[PDB]
């Protein structure tokens, strides 16, 4: 019996909490990536890793966001990452890439959730912080899979090597 | 056929990957509680979110030497947090003695491995990284639960609110 | 009933106490020493009084882990100073030489407990804070005992003041 | 044979040979009492820890003033301290209280017998560094006793765990 | 007739002294590298060089031990690099690869006589200066050798000299 | 078929490789003296120790004229030092007396040879950096030699120690 809680429907405290557990599952997909890349692609390394630190942050304000709005936070496993021995790192872009897609698709269904059931806070929230931050993290993946294609990966030794040292340096 | 392993056993290869696993489940049961003590605790929200973020280190540091011996990252699911709804801020730090004690049995379990399987780097690396920050950290769990119980807690009122002050601040 | 001791036999706990009370011993007998060089050999006397806080300081690390672990402390009379009217420095030297050397079996005697009752964090401790130290300990006295006894003590009177100006300054 | 020693009487001697003693058998009790608060009253130990640093002192320099005049410094057994498990931190301070009016009252008897001796610089000497410090401890200790009981210690858990914050903070 | 000697068994001198003459002898194979790519690869030469500086310390670090622990250090002929001549970069590489798992080897048999004696300072120092010392150097030239292959060398003419400044840049 | 080798004697280029052996086995012999002294003369170790690594800079100069001059460098092995176990600090600065004399006739050696083939550049390279540093060093040596004869060693115990403090601090 929240005495905080305001206009803020069950469905999408429960979407919200879906959403928590696709944010947490999103940085454990990167923290797979980071730590695969351990050998000859170091700079991807530190990409993913980086990946994997901003995704968590994503888990933690959706959650500061359900204690706000006077919602119940309710956790379930983290599963494991469902693409794994990436063949190169481009096929390790183009998995985060399909991930972030995903994770778009996901936050627009928030968001039309949120619009349908009248929150404005809801919808600014998510407008804010995840919205553009998606279209810039699919844009930027998108980048990388073209360029990587184009240098000549995965066959090119050198093509994964220099795209280490000179985009993700 | 890593060019790189030697004198790494499989046996400790997989009790490495499991207690991958373990520590990521414990930097989760952290993130909940730290989330969980949004209202009126929150020094102990900060207080779990740090202990949190050493958790995931704790974790990424084996993974970083499952890669140095020559091993293979093998990721599972992490489970949700076994304890919830935490009555007050004591009954959060007794799940968090109980899970630290479990880790530290986890812990010794790894180090009689590698002392069966003649490892002295693996059994090295536990004892500097992990032993004794488990001691550390069960002594003040041990601490804090003790003290809240003489503080009068849960009962009292004040007692959590003070020491969250105090204690936590 | 202690919640937080694991792993932490009671033959380790009284064997720590015993060691104790052992530091404790010899920063009373290198308080001893200091005081008793107030006239000729004065930097013999500060060597010696840094040498008793040292052993404070090993004795206070004892009693820390003693509660780390949950045991017990148990304190016991400190003994007087054994030796005494040391007639030279290069007499006290060899004292504090027999003394560091008998402290040493004692170390290893521990360590030896802790490896007999599978506790790796207890022989970790002694390495990481005791074992090097005593061996510095005894080779710095070896070779202040041997220096001495070339440089012509105890017979000639300027080998002890020299000494004591050049290596103790 | 001392060539410095002048009106220095051998009871004057023997009297300050105990007073060291007692210094450091207090020294003892300080030491004890600073490790058993490890749980809960963290600040009570670190007020214990330097009382214990402040009565070495206080052994330090009367050994220094028995070779000043003269005497020959004669170490006895430091007893391990008479009180011990003290039900509360209270019960330390009581202990502690207990311990400083013997101490006054040793060298209350020290200064008779330097007076009966007609030996003005050791009369000096206790006025000068012994026995204002003890009246200020004594002070102190009777202060924290009296504060404690009227806060409603031991009973009361809050009580000397706000005490520990504020008083000895 | 070593008076600082103790619990050093002379199996384990005799093998500092040959570990002494192993780790001078991979300083001499660094510094026949480093030497050798003084044409076209001069970032090898310095990776080579700096190699060649860390082994020398290696061996320096087990003199002092032999002398701290009152041992005799016997020194014997430095063999000159067994692999020369090395047609790339990449071949370099290899064979520094395999002189430190031989290294690695050697430190781990050192660690089982150790602990077959009982001399568990000798098993720390093992520990703490040298074993994790070569996991990381063995991971390093792991890496190395397999990067190397994947940016297509040794045919390719661009891939070393790439790597050279990038990588050993 | 050196493109940069031009007026470079083959016998030069042999008598080059032979140098550089010996100026490595100097720097051997004075890392044996160093480690040697570690008891009661250590800034005799110190001076030997700083003696190695001057030897070893001039092996590696060698090896870098060997290469910019278009020869190949040929290793072979560092023979143990040859005088060992010197009962005194003299005894160490006499041999390195009479090293550095016989390394003095061997670039007197090199440089008639340089002369004979009618190599101005590696005549130059001789004088430049190394005729006068073996002037200095035998003559420093000499220094030593005669004023620790003169000072009473070996026979005073007081000598080498005040030489190590005074000329060698
Ligand atoms: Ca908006
Ligand atoms: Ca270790
Ligand atoms: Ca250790
Ligand atoms: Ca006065
Ligand atoms: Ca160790
Ligand atoms: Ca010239
Ligand atoms: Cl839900
Ligand atoms: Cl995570
Ligand atoms: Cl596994
Ligand atoms: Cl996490
Ligand atoms: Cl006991
Ligand atoms: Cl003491
Ligand atoms: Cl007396
Ligand atoms: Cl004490
Ligand atoms: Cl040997
Ligand atoms: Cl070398
Ligand atoms: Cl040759
Ligand atoms: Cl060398
Ligand atoms: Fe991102
Ligand atoms: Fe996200
Ligand atoms: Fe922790
Ligand atoms: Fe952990
Ligand atoms: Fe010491
Ligand atoms: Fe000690
Ligand atoms: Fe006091
Ligand atoms: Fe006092
Ligand atoms: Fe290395
Ligand atoms: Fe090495
Ligand atoms: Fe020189
Ligand atoms: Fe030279
Ligand atoms: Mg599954
Ligand atoms: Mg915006
Ligand atoms: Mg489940
Ligand atoms: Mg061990
Ligand atoms: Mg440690
Ligand atoms: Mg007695
Ligand atoms: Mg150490
Ligand atoms: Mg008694
Ligand atoms: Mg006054
Ligand atoms: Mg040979
Ligand atoms: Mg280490
Ligand atoms: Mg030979
Ligand atoms: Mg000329
Ligand atoms: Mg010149």
């Amino acid at each position: 019996t929240s005495q905080v809680r305001q206009n803020y429907h069950q469905d999408s405290e429960a979407a919200i909490n879906r959403q928590i557990n696709l944010e947490l599952y999103a940085s454990y997909v990167y923290l797979s990536m980071s730590y695969y890349f351990d050998v000859a692609l170091k700079n991807f390394a530190k990409y993913f890793l980086h990946q994997s630190h901003e995704e968590r942050e994503h888990a933690e304000k959706l959650m500061k966001l359900q204690n706000q709005r006077g919602g119940r936070i309710f956790l379930q496993d983290i599963q494991k990452p469902d693409c794994d021995d990436w063949e190169s790192g481009l096929n390790a872009m183009e998995c985060a890439l399909h991930l972030e897609k995903n994770v778009n698709q996901s936050l627009l269904e928030l968001h039309k959730l949120a619009t349908d059931k009248n929150d404005p806070h809801l919808c600014d929230f998510i407008e804010t912080h995840y919205l553009n931050e998606q279209v810039k993290a699919i844009k930027e993946l998108g980048d990388h899979v073209t360029n990587l294609r184009k240098m000549g990966a995965p066959e090119s030794g050198l093509a994964e090597y220099l795209f280490d040292k000179h985009t993700l340096g």
